[PDB]
């Protein structure tokens, strides 16, 4: 588990115009995350819209990250499915493809009580043998709400070694820290990263580290260093962007910045999402040419 | 959509010991619901566990069912994913099976716009080729909150000839009746039935009405008879049934009653839903003497 | 306390454009409730502007409507305040002019406890020296969300004699009438009131009553003669009414078309409540005319 | 924006007062100046009045002129004294305004007022309203979602603190995208961070100070924090943050407001630590953990 902390992209998944995959992308992506010093990637998550792809999709995606990046940076399959079968399928790909670690997302829509999600990280890690298991916290999108001690339960499950904590709630943030000195725990929410890391986080795993992951790992060392100023001016040009990337739409607006940047040939998500407005197309543009000269 | 006005039970899947999809109780399951004097059947929605189903499972019940009762009762898919793409492959499918209509959830866990949902459903009715559309609406666990507007340009989209209304808001159930006096409108939540007709909902589709269907239809007599204190009886009844069902888990508990009236021979959901709690047998056993006993 | 059953109107309170009570408008009001057919008065409720008042100006307003209605309708005290002892002085003064029961939302702002919850209301109790009370409940404008067990832990206390369901949820509603036979339960939610009176509500407390309380003893009426489409027909006719008191304003567009009729001198609800806007006078007008036609 | 510049001295890390009760639950005049005058010891920078914390809404009108009276005896020219003024009724915030302009204190505030369902612009009025009555004192916006069920979006939060006569945000919010996104729009505004247990957290988003009820006993520590991070000292920031945060643990499990009192009952600041009805005592049993804390305090703090 320790040498799981870190600053981990949520990578991306590229298509084409015609919705299929977009191999040749997704390797360029693979490659430019791990030039921009990122510490690893975090494969198969919300940012790369699992959740309208089949699990074939996934495995192929996974294959691909592992033939492109293993080794060289931590990898992080993420697994989940509202199917504690499907998600173990995935499980035991990952570990076939030499993943360092599974993730799995609490299974959502249907209302499932705590220890249904205990069995069903439980299943998930066996299938696993042996990858250390980081359980996936987002209630914003999943709906669903635990307490304090419930993830304190979660953690301390045989076999799990990290949490994926997204959660604005800072007050937690450092609870857990608190009882779990030793946990490796993520920040999932981008826009709050430094005040994350003050509050107990060690790492963090971001949809926007696509783009400008420097500028994180320029916290983690402002922080550690002592400079406050550089921290917090890193993370206010983070939200100038992250402000502009909501206004787009997130996933969409990092494939077109990664457009410009070269990176992704064709900037679309899978329906329903839509394309992006093309009036943000300038905005959108410069981020890119910005972002490329500062670095 | 005229001709899609009713009382329709919303199909549970039976599974096997080895949570395979059982097609002997299946088949028991439609012929069942076809004897307790249904109007139809709507096959693959949450109530059929559809969300941990893969496409081709999902497309197996659907032939199956249309199999057993195709021109006997109405017969309507569910065939809503997240995807759109995977969404038109169950369309495409429910209209080579011969199905009369098509229904969607809103897609869920990612935040789509107003518009990129009416993409979806025009997207969908396309690929149904002549089936009219049922937009599913299910606020609770969709995640998805519809203004009353973006209602009614749904349900005016052309394709749709119905609205499943699973929301306990009766104000809106008025409104929506006001603006569409033809809409087929279904009663979404079964505990609600009896005052959601009064409302202005033309009939319903409900998990329990696999179980006690009849008393659904004895609503609506007694109802349409100016006979509210049977009405009102009827209701009473029901939700001393949904008062224990919630306590066991729906979906579980149902198809336990189903195993003791001789129908469903596992009675086991997908995980993660676990087991049902064995201090209910008891009480489910005594529920599924009584409903056999009636009739 | 079955003397407590029927159609309340949730008076509202008149003010002049100084702000000041209007004592010359609020009997006129009360004496055209009274002319109406209404069972009852519910006085210095959420409708009657009651937080934005002192004690002494809710005091004075209950005096008024005693010297005005008792012994010729049934007579409601809202005496709630946040504060304990505040209620309490309501309650004695309620109790000193003749009412014939006392009321109380509860307690809002700070997260109280239930127990907290249940002894305020024991307090309120003893200070009304056997006026019955009616417990009010308002999840939507309150922010207290009671479970149903809590609901029945309150409603079984000694001294309450009646339960003001201010909830849209009609399988609550029907359980809460289950579990106790006798109970007075008046249904809160102006809109839902024929599927409330249906699930198990023997009576209403509303804020349109005051201009058209005569439709909602129509829906009661129509109802105990199983006459099904009237019912229907005067509920439709109250929601196309409350559509446009929703967008006027609730309270203001009462007043307003109070106003039209007659009975209240000045529109005005207290700051920050601002005036009606002008645009709609209009169709308040119009409306106005149209009930004053009906009768 | 003028009025951000000319409340510059507002910035800082001010104790929401709490107001002591006796055993009739009525105003304890003597533990309130004992209150008001142990605050100051602290280095407080300053009293918010009146607040939330101060049980506010659980008073007349008239208890909380007292209050604002006898705190303005005890402390004006001292420390910097903001007036919690807010009502639902315009009109009663305006008489406290008024009085708060009377008894000399340096700016008054409002809670967005609650209960009823109140339209932006009715709000803006409002502010306005109680702006005009406060006769030159900065007002102070009060933002609390979670209590007072008022979700305003940025663009609203925006055009409210920019109103004529506004000079500072009290943010009681837990969103830090947003405490951000306030102080890069508002390069002088006056922001205080409300939720005490993400103090640290709230300071390195932006916020240049804090309102807080747990300041009352122990606002050393906030401004040990505060010291920690202009000195860039990141872990004496955090180990006192976790502190805070052992001793919010507790009062959340007590009660915050009654924990609050008895810890200052042990203290010998406070005579009865007593909330007012509907609010119940503590349990028995906590008592020993209280006065351990209080004991603990009063050691750091020799
Ligand atoms: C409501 C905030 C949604 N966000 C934050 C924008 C960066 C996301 O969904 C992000 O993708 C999340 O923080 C993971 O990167
Ligand atoms: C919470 C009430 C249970 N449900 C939802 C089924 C999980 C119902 O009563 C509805 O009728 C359901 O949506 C389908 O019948
Ligand atoms: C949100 C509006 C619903 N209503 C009914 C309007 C007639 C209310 O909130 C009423 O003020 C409440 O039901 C009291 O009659
Ligand atoms: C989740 C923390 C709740 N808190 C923090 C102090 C215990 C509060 O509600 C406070 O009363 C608020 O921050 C004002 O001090």
């Amino acid at each position: 588990a320790t040498n799981l902390r870190g600053v981990m992209a949520a990578l991306l998944t590229p298509f084409d115009q015609q919705q299929a995959l977009d191999k040749a992308s997704l390797r360029r992506l693979v490659q430019f995350n791990i030039q921009q010093g990122i510490d690893g990637l975090y494969v198969g998550g919300s940012t790369g819209e699992a959740f309208v792809q089949s699990l074939s999709e996934r495995e192929q995606v996974l294959e691909i990250v592992a033939e492109e990046a293993k080794g060289k940076i931590k990898l992080i399959a993420h697994v989940g499915c509202v199917s504690t079968a499907e998600s173990q399928q995935l499980a035991a790909s990952a570990k076939r493809y030499g993943f360092d670690a599974v993730s799995a997302v609490t299974p959502f829509y249907y209302p499932f009580s705590f220890e249904e999600h205990c069995d069903h990280y439980r299943a998930i890690i066996d299938s696993a043998d042996g990858l250390p298991m980081v359980v996936y916290n987002i209630p914003a999108l999943s709906g669903v709400k635990l307490t304090l001690d419930q993830i304190n339960t979660l953690v301390t499950l045989p076999g799990v070694g990290a949490l994926k904590q997204t959660s604005g709630d800072l007050y937690q943030m450092e609870q857990i820290r608190r009882e779990h000195p030793d946990l490796v725990l993520y920040n999932g929410y981008d826009n709050i990263f430094a005040s994350g890391l003050l509050a107990g986080a060690d790492g963090g795993i971001g949809s926007t580290y696509n783009i400008m992951g420097w500028r994180y790992q320029g916290i983690v060392k402002a922080l550690k260093e002592g400079d406050i100023q550089t921290a917090q001016k890193l993370q206010t040009e983070c939200n100038k962007v992250i402000d502009l990337l909501i206004k787009t739409g997130v996933f969409r607006g990092l494939k077109t910045v990664l457009h410009y940047m070269d990176v992704v040939s064709v900037p679309l998500c899978r329906k329903p999402f839509g394309p992006v407005d093309e009036k943000y197309l300038p905005e959108l543009k410069a981020l890119a040419q910005q972002l490329m000269q500062e670095r």
